[PDB]
């Protein structure tokens, strides 16, 4: 099925770090550091937060400059519900569209119908019900969100523990009780049952928002994420490598010490 | 081809019919002779349950068997909501349908019976499209859209039939992209919302139940888009049940014939 | 340890029905119907609820008459926190004390310190936190409670699903999260971990409250209970001696619908609940 | 006569109406392919920032804009200010927009637009408002977002609201339409006309927050007949890009071309 | 193994743990007689003033402090940030303080401290919190005031609260302890251990607002085993004065001597 193929593409990012970049030079630095993919954008979440204004899809010209500067997959953000921005991004030839909460919401009631697209989408969530709803709309990959731009991991921890804890609860739940659980999640029952049978989210799950240090990144992996997004926490060429290392060797405290030592200001 | 689809097909056979509550073999015969498509075996009518109080449970298997042996039309029986053992007993009796019913005392306030675990088809109630689709996903092969049971008052059945059928009509022309949020707002499975959208009607047979007291009430439910009606109190708590039973059966069969509606309503006696 | 021995003792009741009785003849009917034990009392819960007044421990005389009329274990109820009522019951030589919510509370803030007694106690609960607190106080067996005297199974279903649902959540829970779980249950961490390791309550768990029909009793078994208490459902019904047998056979054959049909068929009038 | 005004407005279908503040901007708008210009002295984003009372523009600056292009010229009048409307009509312009972005002149009543020879455009946020404006004599409806913010969210909300109600109305049980008209506080006859047509009885444009070619094409894919743009443009390149996006709204390749490096 | 960690922490009894930000401060602390140092990059008073997210310090600055003294070296990790704890343990320090003065990393769960070889210090404001921290594996408890304010009032409140509850527990009817443990939301077995010991089952220090020798001696007279000081000191004279006050807390003459002209 076309969806299962998109899900397989995102599965190739497992164990990786996706980095926000604002030009070709940052793109190369992320790639040279070992980022599994780059997120092309005009201003990072820490800047979106402090500057205000409306934040939209980046200029196709800048996205193309990044796409041609690197060989790892390139993602780009579209406003939630802005299915025309996603049509443009898909026409550029990028590899992923991230329907992103850090951009200004375009549709308060509806997300993009992602099954209408050929390229895979990333969507955000804060709980299992939201994740399953995004998946049913066609998301091939899920970002479990903290507070973007704050450098503060607390909400990412909260939401990762919430998503993974609900999955664990679902695992040994009385089958007769799953119907009500799906109602309370306001989630599609078939996806709830798929999650119960897998014992994990039916697509790749990365943590995103507030990942500032190698310890933060390894913490997300130890709590069960498949990878991390980092935006502000890097841009710096040395900090990118350390976070990549922290994610690859998240259970090695010796490696975590080495990359954290003398790393500079976060 | 699927087991659920076969159960759905069984309930299709009841389209255009009247299902009557009966409390003994004699009333079962009156129901069948008047032309009911099925009988609902129970120990107290919903009007008696409403007045008397107490806990209302599955009927004694003995009395159900006496009803099944007295008629050739299908026999249904009620189980309390969530009481899957009552349903196991009912199925082991060999009746044709189990009605997981709100008029008996709730056994489980948070969960319904997992009806897929049974081979015989279930009827469940609803008051809105979300509830209907949830019951269907749990395995109901047929849906009662409920009014007030035992009151003789059609107002809630009209409200809920209009609500269920109105939301189905809204679904028909709805932007496909908005259906995901609609399913969320309904707390209903998205696949079943889409099936209702594609069908333009409920994915299973939809009867009205609750407060149907007169031939005009019964024909009103059919004109509003129901496939049939349940009647409990309106027949046997009235003056002449056998006459009123036929009158209601005729009204459902000929719901668009005002001449027929007059003839069966004329001189019919006291309603409940 | 002494507590482990009392816990082991009550394992013998698994698969059984414990029946409330108010005289020696009722006890003889319970035993002959196949009850695993009798609960001796002066008023059944349906009568306590309707009549009012203060409900206390029964006269030791009537308890002795019941104990000598049967060979199966005899239980008797003490008011919650009334440790002297329990001292008296232990001196009578009965087999179990049930510290029971259906009697009038004697102590609103503290239960009986059940470790001070040689005989095992049954306590009630409505959730996993309560069950683990009762066990820590020394209960050797737990009643997961519905509404006594109503013939309505809804609260027992609610509470059985709650206790067992929390145990299932606990089984798979991240170890690092159990400390907070114990805090939010207000339950002793060591018992929470024991429950997590066992995947069930550390003591025998029966359902009690509102079991009126064989179908109700088998339902409690299919929901995971080890047995049921019946008080009002038997002797406040049409034919108690036949209904007692039917409920015993429903608990033994809870997964057999043909047997449930047979014992339920023509069983006469069940209790008039509320 | 109303149907004549309604038919005139149908000529704008598929177009971009740009706000302009001088003859030169008017000419750039026209040359970029705008279907009409909206003459004013303050752009909506400057109306928001500066504050103050905002009114009909000087007839002198409106005449200059009118003389400087051949595409229709619109101008705004305060809501309920039927005298500003009389002056604009006497100027000889083509459309009057009774506009919520000027200071409200009458909080309880709109202009009785049937008293005028030239067509009017009114705003709305929901189907009940659109039909009331139409019954008052609006020949064209602007489904409004937040003017001057560059944020499309409310325009998306209001466009989805108006069109979703129309879709609901289309296959509603006729017997239930009387209550629907009451709940909308809308004239029953216009509700039935809308139900029978399956769309709004006049041209419907989106307005408010349309900032990028992607926004404009989004409004078209959601079912609008066209879009207004005010702050979004002033520049001849961005104006042409939005015109192109509205003309070719289902073509992602064209949307990339006009958006690239903009 | 937990009792080994508990016994190690008992060596600190009667001591002052000072916060330090470099090797030199560490040496001044040690020479003034501190029983241990707490390595960090921002003092609590500067954490309050500056704001921002506060985290585990760079392992490089912690190693330098560790190399610069022979008394135990502690370092802080964010609450629930078990990975920061893994890094600190890999550094080879002596104690990890799971500290409320860093930004909370996990609002619902603390570090499962039993998974670590080295002892942990946790904070508390009441006996229920202290016992929960201990059940999680804290070998030492800080009864907290307001960090970085120099105001002793909350430390006095929390010390009186913990010790008063212990005194109440000591002669409580055994039958009532089950409900007491429930009300504390604390493990019943630790509640009984506390009742039988007549004191907290681990070393208890005061921390937060200890500004003067008089404050430090007050904490000792209220029943603490020692005190933490962060902002209060940085200077070698004030550090020695607080060490002296803790060592000789019942001697008013010594308290005058070290306080005079300070
Ligand atoms: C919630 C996060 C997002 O929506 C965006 C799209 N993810 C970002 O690209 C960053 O990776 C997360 O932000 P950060 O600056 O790391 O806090
Ligand atoms: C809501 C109705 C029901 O749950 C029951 C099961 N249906 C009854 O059998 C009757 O047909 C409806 O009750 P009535 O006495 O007709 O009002
Ligand atoms: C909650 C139940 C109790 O506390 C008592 C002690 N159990 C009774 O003996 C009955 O078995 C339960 O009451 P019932 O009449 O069956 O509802
Ligand atoms: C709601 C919009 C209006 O009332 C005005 C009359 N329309 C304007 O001319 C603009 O086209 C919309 O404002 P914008 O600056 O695009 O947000
Ligand atoms: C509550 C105090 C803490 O969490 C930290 C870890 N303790 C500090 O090291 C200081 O000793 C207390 O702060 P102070 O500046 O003395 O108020
Ligand atoms: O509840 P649903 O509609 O599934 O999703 C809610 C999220 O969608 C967006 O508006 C926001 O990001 C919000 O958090
Ligand atoms: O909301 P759900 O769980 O679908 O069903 C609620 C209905 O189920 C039963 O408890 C009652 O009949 C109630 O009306
Ligand atoms: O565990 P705790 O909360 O102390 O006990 C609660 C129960 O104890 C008695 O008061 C009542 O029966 C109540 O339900
Ligand atoms: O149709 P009604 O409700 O009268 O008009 C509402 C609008 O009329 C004007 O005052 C404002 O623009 C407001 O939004
Ligand atoms: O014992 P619990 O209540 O879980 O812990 C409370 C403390 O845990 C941390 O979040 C804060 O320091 C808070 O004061």
């Amino acid at each position: 099925s076309p969806f299962s193929v998109k899900v397989g593409l995102a599965q190739m990012l497992r164990g990786g770090v996706i980095m926000d970049v604002v030009n070709a030079e940052q793109a190369r630095i992320a790639e040279e550091a070992g980022a599994c993919a780059v997120m092309a954008l005009e201003r990072v979440p820490a800047d979106i937060r402090a500057q205000g204004g409306v934040a939209r899809m980046s200029d196709p010209q800048m996205i193309k400059e990044i796409k041609q500067a690197v060989t790892i997959p390139v993602m780009a953000k579209a406003r939630i519900g802005h299915f025309v921005e996603a049509q443009i991004l898909e026409a550029i030839g990028i590899d992923y569209i991230d329907e992103s909460e850090v951009l200004t919401l375009a549709d308060e009631d509806h997300h993009i119908n992602k099954h209408n697209f050929r390229i895979p989408f990333v969507c955000g969530c804060r709980n299992l019900g939201e994740a399953l709803r995004r998946i049913r709309e066609g998301a091939a990959m899920i970002r479990t969100k903290g507070e973007a731009g704050t450098g503060n991991i607390i909400e990412a921890v909260r939401h990762v523990r919430s998503v993974n804890g609900d999955i664990r609860v679902l695992r040994n739940m009385d089958d007769d009780e799953v119907f009500t659980f799906a109602k309370k999640l306001a989630a599609p029952y078939d996806l709830v049952m798929q999650t119960k049978q897998l014992g994990r989210l039916p697509v790749v799950q990365f943590a995103a928002g507030g990942v500032a240090t190698p310890a933060d990144a390894a913490l997300m992996m130890q709590l069960g994420c498949d990878g991390v997004f980092v935006g502000s926490g890097i841009f710096p060429a040395r900090r990118a490598r350390a976070i990549v290392q922290a994610v690859t060797h998240y259970s090695d405290p010796e490696m975590l010490v080495e990359v954290s030592c003398g790393l500079g200001e976060a």
